[PDB]
């Protein structure tokens, strides 16, 4: 072991290797939960260094945990406990932060540390927008980390993060580390050639091939509008979005992804909708999905309790006081006039009301909605020895569900101090965080709640992935194994075996 570590320090430099528990704690603890021991955290500075570190880990038979930023919410980006059969090496990819724009910006090559934030910035002067907008973009979520988790932001027209074109390393059945270039870009024959070409930014449009594979989720547009389908719009175990790097959850080492970007959206307007009747929001969604020509850009839901705890903008304060259910509907281009006209008519009849945001209201509303997650976490710490731990569920309802707002069995409802509800309303993806009464068996509660969701036909992790909080369905387990036959990369994800060879 003294030798393996010296090799790492030789490959990335001693200032880019951490072994002291007190120093690695920063990378061993999950954003909301999850924690474990790790032998080392290494920070390669080039893709070629990443390759050599992976090779050194495979030859020392270590477990590899790829990490970018670590905003994963279900403990799947940090070690889970200490019972691994081999030492764990966390490879932080955050220094690999270059970005390569292809052509006029219609596609990009993102590297392991490229942040969504930097992607947004580089595309803006090109008149393009990224494929994803998630609550964690403001705190540095990475592009590749979202592809690995099939992340789903607030962007209603884009689907969960997805691409069939990527460059990644895979430990095969024989335990051999292999580099697989499925980027559809000619980069060379050896790892040195391929990775240097990319590290030196010597890729030009001439190296690029155009072949029909998809660099985003095609037709989510269609799937999201099908309000008569009896399955959800998107969920982590959805087999059609599990492709190589897409949904890999750390089971491969993703070096690069080729992704589609989109034309920037014209003139956006946020419509702040509030109501006390769940059915009024249900019909806004159903009518827009079935009848609008223009899909919204975003449609974020916030219940009042989560509103208060997340908590200023006076009109929002007014809406909070008047309405329990809020829908932040962002339209763009023509959808603005379409939404404004239909809402004016709809609310002359339907119970609540709405207003057209001022740039300041609109940004503060979204900033408030995001942060919902951090909220519950902080309410917990405040009331630590008085409430159990936070029970957080991530769910995707059947597209034709007529009752999205849950009415739990009275005996389950009574065990909750608070019920925090927020989500991506148009996609029927909801995050439900509960503050549970002191003395309640949280594990038993969760099990009861998961049974009710199965009964409702919902799927669960929707966007956050299974991590170590959810059991991976058969589709996922089979995918994880195909990618990592030796089970040497982020091992027990989805409550699966943590041991070598599974
Ligand atoms: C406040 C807040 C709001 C959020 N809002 C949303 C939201 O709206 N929608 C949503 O879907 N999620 C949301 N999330 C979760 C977030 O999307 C994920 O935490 C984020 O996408 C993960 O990106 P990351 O850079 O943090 O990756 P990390 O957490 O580091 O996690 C990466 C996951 O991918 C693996 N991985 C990372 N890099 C690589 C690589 N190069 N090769 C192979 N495997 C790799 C890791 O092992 C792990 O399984 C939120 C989290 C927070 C804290």
């Amino acid at each position: 072991n003294k030798a393996f570590l010296n090799e790492l320090a030789r490959l990335v430099g001693s200032s880019h290797l951490l072994t002291d528990p007190a120093k690695t704690a920063r990378y061993r603890k999950g954003f909301r939960s999850g924690q474990g021991d790790a032998l080392a955290v290494v920070f390669p500075g080039s893709l070629l260094e990443l390759w050599r570190v992976l090779k050194a880990c495979v030859t020392a038979d270590k477990i590899i945990l790829m990490q970018a930023a670590n905003t994963g919410l279900t403990e799947g980006s940090t070690p889970n406990g200490n019972d691994y059969d081999r030492d764990v090496v966390i490879i932080s990819t955050l220094r690999l932060d270059k970005l390569h724009v292809l052509g006029k910006g219609e596609q990009v090559l993102a590297y392991p540390g490229t942040t969504l934030y930097s992607l947004e910035k580089a595309l803006k002067p090109l008149g393009r927008e990224p494929h994803s907008v998630i609550g964690s973009s403001c705190i540095g979520a990475s592009v590749i980390g979202g592809i690995c988790n099939n992340s789903g932001g607030s962007l209603v027209q884009r689907g969960p993060a997805y691409t069939e074109m990527s460059l990644f390393a895979r430990i095969n059945e024989d335990g051999k580390l292999t580099l697989v270039n499925h980027l559809g870009i000619d980069l060379g024959e050896t790892p040195e050639q391929i990775l240097s070409k990319l590290d030196d930014d010597r890729i030009k449009d001439d190296d690029v091939r155009h072949d029909g594979r998809h660099a985003h989720d095609y037709d989510y547009v269609h799937r999201v509008r099908d309000i008569e389908a009896d399955t959800p719009a998107r969920y982590n175990a959805d087999p059609d979005r599990l492709f190589e790097s897409s949904g890999c959850a750390g089971k491969l080492a993703v070096f690069a992804v080729r992704l589609d970007t989109f034309e920037a959206e014209k003139n956006q307007q946020v419509f702040y909708i509030g109501t006390n009747q769940p059915e009024v929001l249900t019909e806004i969604r159903r009518h827009i999905l079935a009848n609008f020509e223009n899909l919204p850009v975003a449609g974020e839901y916030m219940h009042r309790d989560i509103y208060d705890i997340a908590e200023l903008p006076p009109r929002m304060k007014n809406w909070r006081d008047k309405y329990e259910h809020h829908l932040l509907l962002k339209m763009a281009g023509d959808g603005v006039g379409e939404a404004k006209s239909w809402l004016v008519d709809y609310f002359k009849q339907a119970e609540g009301d709405f207003f057209v945001c001022t740039p300041e209201e609109g940004s503060k509303a979204f900033l408030h909605r995001f942060a919902a997650a951090g909220a519950a976490i902080r309410y917990q710490a405040v009331h630590s020895d008085e409430v159990e731990d936070i029970l957080a569920l991530d769910i995707a309802l059947r597209r034709n569900d007529t009752e999205w707002y849950e009415h739990l069995p009275p005996e389950i409802d009574s065990q909750l101090v608070h019920k925090l509800y927020y989500g991506h309303f148009m996609c029927y993806v909801f995050h439900q965080d509960y503050i549970v009464k002191k003395g309640v068996d949280v594990h038993a509660l969760k099990e009861q709640m998961l049974e009710l969701l199965q009964q409702r036909g919902a799927q669960y992790p929707a966007e956050h992935n299974v991590g170590h909080l959810y059991k991976a369905p058969e589709t996922l387990q089979k995918f994880y194994r195909e990618n990592d036959p030796t089970n040497s990369m982020n091992p027990g994800i989805g409550k699966t075996s943590k041991r070598k060879n599974w």
